[PDB]
């Protein structure tokens, strides 16, 4: 079944010590959140770009992490009902709270994590190149060669395009129409490895570290080893959820030279550019692309979603 | 009277080439819109760092231009009537798109460009350190010397603080309240130079180049002297006004101690702590403080609103 | 269905500063061609080196890109009427000629547009190394498995043979029959990954740049936002058309070796040697080949190639 | 049929010179083994690394060869029956003592040499990227899809985990169930190429260069000619098998990354995690995880496991 996503977002300094913790409390985060049966996985991204649209934003490029003093990361969770993230976190604050605290070093924004519903969803199960054989050879077997799914390769060796889109208040059933259509004639691109839509259902406190005054002093003061009151968050998640409506349109690639141009099929194809200007039309906000690395993965959240 | 404000934010590379077009550009694009007689002045900054809180954001500083490969600019355009800025807009399409199109080259984000109501303002006139003896003896001479000001110097001689928050929906009026009660404390910190407070009341859609389908394409496809059609703006600016409500605290200081510090006094001086608190507890999001320098400005925009 | 083809040739400097505008660039305009419902796709490319031939072009080789001063690019737009070109030229001028227009910094030659018939294609759909795995499990659903494709990478990962021929007056049915007796053999030569005959009908004066007296001035005189009247091209498409007629054979390969090789089938076989000298024996000019990399291309013309 | 396994541990300097050995010694030393009738093959391993387990081991890393000092060897050979181990080594000692004698200079500690019976065996024939075509070929002629294999590449080009496991006395039976449901579910991860379950059944001694007195003497005394009194071991296989009972668990990966996240697995995957906990709970030792590279290997000791 279609599981919810929480999505976690920080921006952070780009140097060694950074992603030096990113491989010594990262493990631990996921082992913590994997203690709740209602955990089916994650897929966690590093941003190495930006999507410059020709030179709309001709400053940016699809791989700037050598230039670049700050790096975003993207952390998503998968979850069978989105009540289970934020039950999770509480029953296992004292951990979360203090890894994550470990982590202020190197932080100049977030955490900030919105949760999302998927409304649309087109994911194969990742394989290394080392895996089709035995897959081809399953699906045949079972008489079912339709389901032989690209090889989307996990842990770094694929790209993912991260479109963010604000939606005019009235106009999300157009929008969401539209964007399926979108990437129900999208999949035809080369090297497409999957697209789900995600739809905001509004924001985790805890996940954030938006407490009220109590808790904003107790993580201001902390030493570190000494967690905020877990009960001081001042509202649900639905109460945050954001008008006008927000969407993320996750969209996995080969490789960035297939990200660009298959991407780049909504604008190049006629056909195409006609069904994806009914998107365009919706818009307050975007599309605005960002490159995603998806390094540090749960792949089995794809067996989930598929079963 | 208090004007509304529109600003204007956008990312771009933090290079020498970016600073040489902010003098060439920055200057035409205030100058076309001076054309609009509901203009009543602007004050554009740079972002120069974060307040780190400690170390809540201790990759942070609060001076981190040196080490940034990106600069962040928030220029306020003041306004006799938000739909002044609109109008404006519209008029002179032709000049400002062709304008802000040559920026491309270094942009990464942007343009955005939401609108504010001031619900709170307590901000003097600009004063260079040459003006204060005639100010002085002009306001003594007039009967007036409540009426002497603190030295607020224009042009880069002073440093912002601009507090982001987002409040639950149902906590607004707590939120003003005590945001109001806050600063009307504030003001005895040492170096404190005005503070206000900025409502969202929407987005413009021409001011942040969002169109519809057809407009977006005249966007991505410009040579830079063709402007997209400006009525394919397919929003109103209080359909694109964000819940969670939106809010600026904007506060002036004489230097980035006496912001520190100054800005502390709500966490470190126990009576205005207590009141404060009441600002935390109706918050979805932040605060997140950006430090800020107002390098251009046109500083008669403070004479309408004191009159 | 076969569509037609343009190819928009040009000479510019071998440097950064061409490959950064075909980076801002060329996006734009092909984003631009895309208006027209009769543009059905493209395939760009950059010429790397030539086909030495042994010795027999002893200064060339197949990569000169390291040693050569300047790099010809070779443009190909597909068209389902080639009036549709020229339609889309014409609607879109002030478009399209402030965007070529910006390249002249750095042109040394052209551009060149002839237009071309297709008279033969035995040319595959593009498929990523992450696609074949679908492709074979759907043809086999499909009881097709004749028509799996072999996998041509698109986006620079493959090399195209360039050969132009020209053909003396009268012997233009036997170069076309003993050239796809020709292709249909090399097929067998291993990475070969397609081959089509291109057969030109015409020249594009306004892809050429090519006007009367009035639209020549405008071009030397422009500023660069001031297009030419499109109006003042003094001759339709077939008018220009060459005689001697002019060929192209367009031949695809999984490498520069495969291709080397491949293409020597026809020297190096005996049996495929006595059917292409019949086509050695109608040429007044030629084979001479040009070694392409498909750097930039809308792959969804094989679609409606092959559809 | 299950083999059973000899494994041949050391620890030499890490430098050319023990490489060079390696290259020169280790082919005679299997060309020698394979003189038994009895012998069906070698898989030997260079240690490359030590799985950290987040931080855990927070000194190592997956890959420590460009720091590290020493190179760890694990020789695996595989056997019809384990005496024929034992007999090999007698019938051939003249050659291998003088053989395994020439690595003196560079040794630090061992050779030592468990022998172990496989209780559990799920490992695939080796292949290279050449081979899969003619072997999907051969299965589908067989009418025997389900038995096409993951692509396991031999000669360096894939990665082992070898987890050692210690466990109390009584728990046996728990460890070897749970293990084995751990792997059945194991192999759903990505770029898993097989996992097998070692339980050690003794020691050799002759193979450890454990004798009594008088092989000692002649061992410290040897000037690399005269090999020690094969007759002088005082102990047989068996009597030197450890309580408490060690077990191997044996586990190849694609890469490293497929390694990392795939025996994360056990750890990240709720319903996984669940069942590797009644591993987790029967044991003294471990898991301790070595990260092996096989580099020079006899890959038909999967033909015979396989049959
Ligand atoms: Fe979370
Ligand atoms: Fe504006
Ligand atoms: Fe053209
Ligand atoms: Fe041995």
């Amino acid at each position: 079944p279609k599981p919810y996503v929480a999505i976690n977002m920080a921006e952070l300094k780009n140097e060694p010590k950074t992603f030096e913790m990113f491989a010594s409390v990262g493990p631990k985060v996921c082992m913590v959140t994997a203690r709740h049966p209602g955990f089916v996985g994650f897929q966690n991204h590093i941003q190495i770009g930006i999507l410059p649209f020709g030179n709309r934003y001709g400053g940016a490029k699809m791989d700037m992490t050598k230039e670049s003093s700050t790096v975003r990361v993207l952390q998503y969770t998968f979850w069978k009902d989105w009540k289970d993230h934020e039950e999770m976190h509480r029953q296992n604050w004292s951990y979360l709270f203090r890894l994550c605290g470990s982590c202020a070093s190197q932080m100049i924004w977030g955490p900030w994590e919105p949760i999302y519903e998927i409304i649309y969803a087109n994911m194969p199960i990742n394989t290394e190149m080392t895996d089709f054989t035995a897959v081809v050879g399953k699906k045949f077997a079972e008489g079912k060669p339709l389901d032989i799914p690209v090889i989307s390769q996990p842990y770094g060796k694929r790209v993912v395009a991260f479109a963010e889109h604000s939606v005019i208040p009235g106009k999300e059933k157009q929008f969401e129409d539209a964007i399926v259509r979108t990437l129900e004639m999208l999949k035809k691109a080369p090297g497409f490895l999957g697209a789900m839509v995600l739809k905001e259902i509004g924001v985790s406190g805890i996940g954030s570290m938006q407490f009220g005054a109590k808790g904003f002093h107790q993580v201001l003061e902390n030493p570190g080893s000494l967690e905020p009151d877990p009960n001081n968050v001042m509202y649900s998640v639905p109460e945050a959820k954001n008008t006008p409506q927000q969407y993320i349109v996750h969209v996995e690639w080969a490789n960035t030279d297939a990200l660009m141009f298959g991407m780049g099929r909504v604008l190049l194809y006629p056909e195409l550019r006609q069904v994806h200007d009914e998107v365009l039309d919706t818009l307050v906000y975007g599309p605005y692309i960002r490159i995603l690395n998806p390094m540090m993965e749960g792949t089995f959240w794809r067996e989930y979603l598929n079963e």
